[PDB]
């Protein structure tokens, strides 16, 4: 299996066993400046030199057994960064190991890394720092073996300014004043279970603390600490739930992290220290599904990960399917269908934004001389799933398929694999049932682009309603307007009231009359819901509403998260009304956007 995503030596050649990471935060320069000493160990004789991933990385020396050896940063691969090749003092037997201490040194360019100035964060008063590796970004904050098919314990000592607080992906070690300058802390870290180092994190700001279970604090500032810890109570019913269905806990601590709003994913699986967005604090829990899909990812992705990012899918496709099933035993079967079949309007969505034959359509890619940040949708989350649900319904049930799932999970718990070793691995549990695994199109599932050669069976309980509403809004003439009634969501949920926009979505646009009185009956500029009312913009901006420009450039910008902003960005950018004010919006607010999402939404835009 080979890595194309990554410049450094294969795992075939030598893999890193351990990371010791002694670096300090300076805010004034927006740097991180440090050492990085990496166990690494050969996996074959006569081991001479290596080759690391680096990205905007300046390296001072490399020292190997209190000496500096030769080192050699090759040209630069656009977002692949540039390869970094080390003489060894010694060569290397296979199985042999030496400690390798590269002193590095951060860009501000770095694209794993988006700093903040006291005025964006609530406090006003202190700077902020948080990181963000996946896929491929931890080698623009130190010199590795950038691929998920190593994995790696790490320690680790981040020297910060004494009035602010770090935190790792890691279980806390104890903090103690800089003895090289009283005017910092330094925090220590352990992570005693290997990782690959995607999962690397590190966030920096004037964060507090509210422990909610016996293994949980909810980080953040002052100002979302209370409204955070209220919203995530029931982390602690979906870690004894997921527990149940995929096994033991292995991480020790399940900690919390609320980000600013320019977090750029709904939520990022960092072991020992899930990052999620801002935007589900809805007030009512409603958008708990999220906790329960990083929570689920302590399985499904932490410890068995995908070898290469080919095969990202076995990441999300599983966790996607653990999450729903822990929402399931929250609140029902028919609850668990219900958020499966909107995953596959979520499907039918990606797949007619790419194109039917659109590459990024697979359910396995070929990520050959393509940016991941660029491939990323929720194809692998949906038809990954929708893949699941459909082996699950076709092998005897839900409880049969969780079977699988545990044994899966402890078949290549703390490895890598790819999704030939998944499917070898399914055709050995169900063995007694190869018959109706061979019914299965493996070629149009795995790598054909589009919708899935067939559609897994949905429960429609819950989305009845969800229909009939919409389809009398879609169908509805001007003397079918005045019957419309704030009545009619009586006995609507938060979840069936966003699917109900999430439909009629599908046929925009709407005649502009029909949206103006939907927010003369529903009122939907009032509901601060970030799903419901990112779905409710884009249906007035598709429908040319010209009111709902300035409250779409409002959360576009107000808010960071691209599920969000990108959709909100080009919607914008479709309107003639407001595409002038669009790419000025961005121009405007590209400096401080976060790196990544500033490329994707240029692109979008077509602003690069
Ligand atoms: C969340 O950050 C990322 C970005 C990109 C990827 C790579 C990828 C994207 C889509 C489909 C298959 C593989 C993985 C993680
Ligand atoms: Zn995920």
């Amino acid at each position: 299996i080979v890595d194309t995503c990554s410049l450094a030596s294969p795992a075939s050649v030598c893999r890193t066993k351990h990371l010791h990471l002694r670096c300090s935060v300076d805010f004034t320069r927006r740097t991180l400046t440090g050492t990085a000493a990496l166990t690494v160990q050969s996996q074959e004789d006569n081991l001479r030199s290596l080759v690391l991933d680096t990205k905007d990385l300046t390296i001072e020396k490399v020292v190997i057994n209190g000496q500096e050896v030769k080192y050699a940063l090759g040209e630069r691969q656009s977002y692949k960064g540039s390869p970094m090749e080390i003489s060894l003092p010694i060569a290397l037997s296979k199985n042999q190991e030496i400690v390798i201490e590269i002193s590095f040194e951060t860009s501000p360019k770095s694209s794993a890394l988006q700093w903040l100035t006291p005025e964006q964060t609530s406090g006003k008063e202190h700077p902020y720092l948080f990181s963000q590796c996946q896929a491929i970004h931890c080698r623009a904050i130190l010199p590795c073996q950038d691929t998920p098919s190593v994995k790696l314990t790490y320690t680790a000592e981040v020297s910060v300014p004494k009035e602010l607080v770090a935190l790792m992906s890691a279980i806390r070690d104890g903090e103690t004043p800089d003895p090289e300058d009283p005017s910092r802390k330094i925090y220590k870290f352990i992570q005693k279970v290997p990782i690959p180092c995607y999962l690397i994190a590190l966030v920096v700001g004037a964060l507090e603390s509210r422990q909610i279970g016996p293994r949980t604090l909810v980080w953040s500032e002052k100002e979302q600490v209370e409204k955070s810890a209220y919203e995530f109570s029931e982390t602690e019913s979906m870690l004894k739930i997921a527990e149940d269905l995929g096994g033991p806990y292995v991480w020790g601590q399940y900690d919390l992290l609320v980000l600013p709003p320019s977090f750029p994913y709904g939520g990022m699986e960092n072991p020992c220290l899930t990052f999620v967005t801002p935007t589900l604090l809805a007030g009512d829990k409603s958008l708990s599904n999220v906790i329960a899909h990083e929570i689920s990812h302590s399985w499904t992705g932490n410890l068995v990960t995908n070898k290469t990012w080919d095969h990202f899918w076995l990441n999300e496709g599983h966790t996607v399917y653990l999450e729903r099933h822990i929402c399931g035993r929250l609140f029902g079967e028919k609850f668990r269908h219900f958020n499966a079949l909107g995953g596959w309007g979520e499907l039918q969505n990606s797949v007619k934004t790419f194109g039917e034959t659109h590459p990024f359509t697979k359910l396995v890619v070929d990520l050959t001389d393509i940016d991941p940040d660029v491939a990323y949708s929720s194809v692998p989350y949906e038809k990954g799933f929708a893949l699941l649900f459909y082996l699950e319904q076709l092998l005897g049930g839900p409880e049969i398929f969780l079977g699988f799932l545990k044994a899966y999970v402890e078949k290549f718990s703390y490895k890598s694999i790819t999704t030939d070793d998944w499917k070898d691995f399914l055709y050995s549990y169900f063995k007694d049932k190869v018959d109706v695994l061979n019914q299965v199109d493996w070629n149009a599932w795995l790598y054909s682009p589009g919708l899935p050669p067939i559609k897994p069976n949905y429960d429609m309980t819950l989305t009845n309603a969800c229909i009939a509403l919409s389809q009398r809004w879609i169908t509805a003439k001007e003397d079918d307007l005045n019957s419309f009634n704030a009545t009619d969501l009586k006995d609507l949920s938060s979840h069936q009231l966003n699917e109900f926009l999430a439909q009629t979505l599908q046929r925009a646009p709407l005649p502009l009359g029909h949206i103006k009185r939907m927010q003369e009956v529903y009122n939907f500029n009032a509901i601060n819901n970030s799903e419901i009312r990112f779905r409710w913009l884009r249906l007035c901006i598709q429908s040319k509403w010209e009111d709902a420009i300035p409250l779409a450039l409002k959360m576009a910008t107000e808010q960071g998260r691209m599920k969000f902003t990108r959709p909100l960005f080009k919607d914008l950018a479709a309107f003639d009304k407001s595409h002038d004010q669009a790419v000025r919006t961005y121009q405007e607010h590209k400096a401080s956007m976060h790196p990544v999402t500033a490329m994707l939404v240029g692109k979008d835009l077509k602003v690069d």
